[PDB]
């Protein structure tokens, strides 16, 4: 389930690219799934990103470092989403009730275009009892 929530889903040819590393996590870290690709984040990495989500900026200043990789974060609804970047690629960390969707890409990919996917499924799980 979780494993097609993620590659069937977060992970298709919008216009003619895929993603790069879905993954959708636990409020706590625990990895429901992802994609084969995705990066060993961090315990802290995902509790800073709640950090955030409570009180937006904290994590914007240090940056989100996670799956190993630091980002740029961006612009996102201050408790809902966050967006990160770095060069070409970026990340999108979509919170839902319980978990929180992720996604990982790098050109051609525009951030738009992972938005577009992280962002549809939080709207549904949220909805949905999640
Ligand atoms: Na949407």
């Amino acid at each position: 389930s979780w494993q097609t929530y993620v590659d069937d889903h977060l992970m298709c040819d919008i216009d003619g690219h895929r993603l790069t590393a879905a993954a959708i996590i636990g409020h706590d870290g625990s990895v429901w799934a992802q994609s084969s690709s995705f990066p060993q984040f961090k315990s802290d990495e995902v509790a800073a990103v709640m950090k955030d989500f409570d009180e937006p900026g904290s994590l914007a200043p240090t940056g989100l470092h996670l799956g190993g990789t630091k980002y740029m974060v961006i612009q996102g609804e201050p408790g809902a989403v966050i967006r990160g970047k770095k060069g070409s690629g970026g990340i999108t960390v979509k919170r839902t009730g319980q978990a929180l969707i992720i996604g990982i890409y790098d050109e051609p990919l525009t951030p738009g275009q992972c938005n577009m996917i992280v962002e549809r499924l939080g709207d549904y799980l949220l909805d949905q009892g999640l």
